[PDB]
């Protein structure tokens, strides 16, 4: 039988130290092709491992596609094939955009939805997955308003994380490496900021914050991790919530929701699937 | 466009085809999905570009492919038509240039396996026999089949022995493997298993060198004494049990090649795997003998 391989690379939507990203064409349909740089082949190869003991199916996890290593003559071409949306990034997306309560609603409860599939083992099944480096570069929204989550080249089955998202437990080495549970407690403290980050963009009383990443105020840009660590361990600091928040129900939900994820204590954090069940209650 | 021309090869393993791609024959082997840790093993020990190799199969590409809940799993090679070893010598006789020919290119592809580069790892196979062997046409070998191999680093201490469950062929499997005596943390324990695997080619491609108008039939390691088909534990009494060794035809002693080969496959087969020549002295040997 043919197999028609060639995936044509049309246009360059990314490019970072960790390689490039672009938009590709197979069989007449949108791929999106994550070539590796040589800085970052552990990535391809802990995200192949995964899909290869676990084909994670999840409308609110980038759909693979395929995991392609090409022999060249002096280096290994590492590529991994997913779902294209052409939409880009959360981070992308909140640059620009203004949101209203169903779409921001909608933006989180998808994210927790994809976070609260990865974190659950099931029988017969998946393991439990961590995924070690959430941010909202790492979420991509989809024409129907719903996100899913990407990279799982850090991810972990029962590189270090941004620096910037980092729980406290990491940047001060508490962090218990041995239970896996607590990998799920740094991805909720990573929800939370990006929870901070979409609800800014909500609009109440013709009110809207202008986006800003996590801790704008207080690190520099590329901030390092002694940066990190003083405002998040030494001087316990969160992100600001501004008081028009408190005049919407919505935004004083997600306020509290927020909170709830950056407790100091790791295991004081909600867990995705009360953070899910939470936000069916709000609206 | 990969073009699908002919099923070569289909078992427990997976399936290989010959194909065509970009006007060249290629070798597609399609995993079966119980053996998805030896595909995953396997392009780990490709992604090393140093380990490319005249007697190591070269590799093209590594797919995993998947939509919905089905998933392939693809490993593209070079394609060698005269088959493996095992196949080749089934229908063949050999003269004294076509085996030291073969064997030296077993042992100088193993000699780079096990020897690191400062990269490419040292390597131990763990599944070495004549299925896994290939022919070329310059009549040299290649060997092939890395979804159970071991890596090890002097320079960083360090030893990746991966994750599968999968086990050596039983046939070739040395007594330290068939009694489980082995020592799983210790690099030198796996070249060690793979010299005992060699002797066992070495001794199967032996018996097919005409001397003095005698050759021997093609047979399997241990054809004699176990059942066909043998089990873990049919191997584990002749091997562990019975101290059972190849025997070596006693028309070997009468020509100086087959003379020298069946001493250094016997110092392939020690009990104690400490005993054992190394890759590197065996190629030296063969490089000497005529
Ligand atoms: C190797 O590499 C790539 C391959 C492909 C690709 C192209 N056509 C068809 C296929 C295909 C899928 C599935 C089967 C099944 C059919 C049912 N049967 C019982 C088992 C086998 C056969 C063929 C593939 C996988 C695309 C790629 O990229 C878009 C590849 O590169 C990563
Ligand atoms: C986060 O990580 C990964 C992401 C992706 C990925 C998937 N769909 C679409 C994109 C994308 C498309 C388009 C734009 C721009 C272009 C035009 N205009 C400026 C608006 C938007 C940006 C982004 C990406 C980058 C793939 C990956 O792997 C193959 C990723 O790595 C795991
Ligand atoms: C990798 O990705 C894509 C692959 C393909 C594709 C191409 N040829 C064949 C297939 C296929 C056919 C049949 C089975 C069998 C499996 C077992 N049993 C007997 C029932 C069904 C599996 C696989 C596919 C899935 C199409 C895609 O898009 C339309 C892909 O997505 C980009
Ligand atoms: C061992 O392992 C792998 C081997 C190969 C491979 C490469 N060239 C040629 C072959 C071959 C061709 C033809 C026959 C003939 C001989 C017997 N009779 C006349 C019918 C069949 C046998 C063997 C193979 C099997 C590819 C692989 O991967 C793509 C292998 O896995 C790493």
């Amino acid at each position: 039988r043919t197999v028609a391989r060639d995936i044509t690379l049309l246009e360059c939507v990314g490019k970072g130290r960790y390689g490039e990203v672009w938009r590709g064409s197979w069989q007449g349909e949108n791929v999106a092709v994550k070539i590796f740089s040589s800085r970052d082949e552990k990535s391809w190869f802990r995200e192949t491992e995964l899909y290869n003991t676990v084909m994670l199916r999840h409308e609110n996890i980038l759909g693979f596609i395929a995991s392609d290593m090409t022999s060249r003559h002096s280096s290994t071409q590492l590529w991994l094939i997913t779902h294209y949306h052409e939409m880009g990034s959360l981070y992308d997306y909140l640059q620009l955009t203004t949101l209203d309560t169903v779409s921001c609603l909608r933006i989180v409860l998808s994210i927790a939805s994809g976070l609260a599939h990865l974190h659950i083992e099931i029988f017969g099944g998946k393991p439990a997955i961590a995924h070690r480096d959430l941010k909202s570069k790492n979420i991509l929204v989809k024409k129907n308003g719903q996100c899913c989550i990407a990279d799982l080249g850090l991810a972990v089955m029962h590189r270090v994380g941004t620096k910037r998202y980092m729980a406290p437990e990491v940047l001060d080495e508490t962090i218990q490496v041995d239970c896996f549970d607590s990998y799920k407690r740094v991805d909720i403290w990573a929800f939370g900021l990006v929870l901070w980050e979409v609800a800014r963009r909500m609009v109440s009383n013709g009110i809207v914050e202008d986006y800003k990443p996590p801790f704008y105020d207080v690190v520099p840009n590329d901030p390092s991790f002694e940066d990190m660590r003083k405002v998040v361990c030494v001087d316990q600091q969160r992100p600001n919530i501004p008081n028009r928040w408190f005049s919407d129900p919505t935004l004083t939900s997600l306020a509290k929701l927020m909170k709830e994820c950056w407790y100091q204590n790791p295991s004081a954090r909600l867990t995705a699937l009360r953070i899910k069940k939470t936000l069916t209650k709000i609206d």
